[PDB]
């Protein structure tokens, strides 16, 4: 199954659109474009975050429920613009990136997919077309409506699919000790199942959603700021933390 | 209680005529949230410019990239249309919500083949007015075509059964000929065999996919540019074309 899935985070993309990332990422996918497969699901920045906070989409149906209602719209509206432009930013550069809504696919419970719609992304990917799907607003059958992040699609599509990596890409180097703005942090190029278990005792849902991964493809997590570090992930080189596939 | 609304190309579009939107808004306003609600709007001056460029119902033949690049531009046209409509729809109060069709829907013989509604049941349950479109579509037989809205709108009516299907067209309704043609009769009640003489002699698609939505929903035709013309046609009054549900 040559396939894998890329996260792109929502402080790669913007805080504002950073044009010149993207087509980092663009000009690295194209290395590989179309003998692999790829997956993309970018998160929320100067777009999504601001209107899911605002309306408290989190909150759930819950008090002024017509208010809700059109927050969640405008939400999604909001998040479809910024999926514009990164799905420009990759035609651009000769990809046939396509848009996939999130909302229109998934499900919600407890902040997890429950239910999914997968065969349009597997005709997607069959026809060498590149799909793109984002961290959305999401209908839930506990509370109304909920906020369905990136990292939960992302687990979603790895246990379905099934894909060969899942790539992180950061603003840090990958999974550091303690915190990465600390003066004394090192890099942890090999992760484990007990090293992410430390760190959660002390991120935190990607490292859980990543340990829920691991048990069905390898997980990298590198820094997209640096373009070659993509490369580097699909091909297998050493390159910021590596969490192997559980055995 | 559910209504399916499909809007006409030339009436929302051909550009962007965002009074009639307003209007008919206001239309469904009236009603909200006593009945569900789907609207779905045509391609107009967005979808077609594009679609009808880079020869999306050819398939995939030929220069296939460049066929992928304009496939995700049509996609993305269309999007652009639906935002502007769907933010209409919020101006007004009411919640209307981006449902991508071709995140859902897959082609064959320019026709539904495979489908996903759970999101839209979901939608439709939790008072949300979900918003459709006439859009590009991966068909399992030529690689890539254009959905249309008749389909959309038939295949929906098929699963769903609706209480009713109104078609907001730029005519009166249906004529026992071509409008344009001089001492034009606007049909008031529609029968199969007046639809057998009409199709045995665009609008024939449109006969065609009625056709089949008559075994499942009654059938409507009226002018979308006037406001009024919807309302009569929700509360089963005379307005326009009525095509009676098959027996
Ligand atoms: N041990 C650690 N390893 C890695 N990052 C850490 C660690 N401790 C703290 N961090 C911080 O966690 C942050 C990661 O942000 P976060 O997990 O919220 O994702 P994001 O960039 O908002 O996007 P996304 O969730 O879409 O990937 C960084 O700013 C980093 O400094
Ligand atoms: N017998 C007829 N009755 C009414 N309109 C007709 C007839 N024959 C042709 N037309 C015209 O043909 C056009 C078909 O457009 P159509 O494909 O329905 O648009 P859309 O795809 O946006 O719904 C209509 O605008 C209509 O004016
Ligand atoms: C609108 C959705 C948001 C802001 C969450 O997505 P994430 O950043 O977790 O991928
Ligand atoms: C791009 C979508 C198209 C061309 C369909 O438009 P409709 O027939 O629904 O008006």
């Amino acid at each position: 199954s040559h396939m894998i899935i890329i996260k792109l985070g929502g402080s790669v993309i913007s805080d504002s659109f950073h044009r010149h990332i993207v087509e980092q990422i663009a000009e690295e996918i194209a290395q590989f474009y179309p003998d692999e497969s790829f997956i993309l699901v970018h998160g929320g920045g100067s777009f999504g975050h601001p209107n899911a906070r605002e309306y408290k989409i989190t909150e759930g149906l819950v008090g002024d429920v017509d208010r809700k209602r059109i927050g969640f719209s405008k939400t999604h509206q909001a998040m479809l613009k910024l999926n514009d432009l990164i799905i420009q930013t990759f035609l651009e550069k000769g990809l046939p990136a396509y848009s996939v809504s999130s909302s229109s696919i998934f499900l919600l419970e407890n902040k997890e997919v429950v239910y999914g719609e997968l065969e349009i992304l597997r005709k997607l990917l069959e026809l060498k077309f590149i799909p793109v799907l984002f961290g959305d607003t999401a209908i839930a059958l506990d509370k109304g409506i909920d906020i369905l992040s990136g990292d939960q699609i992302v687990s979603y599509l790895a246990k379905m699919l099934k894909p060969s990596k899942v790539i992180f890409l950061m603003d840090v180097d990958g999974i550091y000790d303690r915190n990465p703005k600390e003066r004394d942090a090192k890099l942890i190029e090999e992760l484990n199942v007990e090293e992410i278990r430390h760190l959660l005792e002390s991120i935190g849902n990607k490292l859980r959603e990543a340990l829920k991964i691991a048990k069905h493809s390898e997980v990298y997590f590198i820094n997209g700021k640096v373009k070659e570090n993509l490369g580097k992930a699909i091909r297998g080189e050493k390159v910021g933390t590596r969490l192997r596939k559980l055995e």
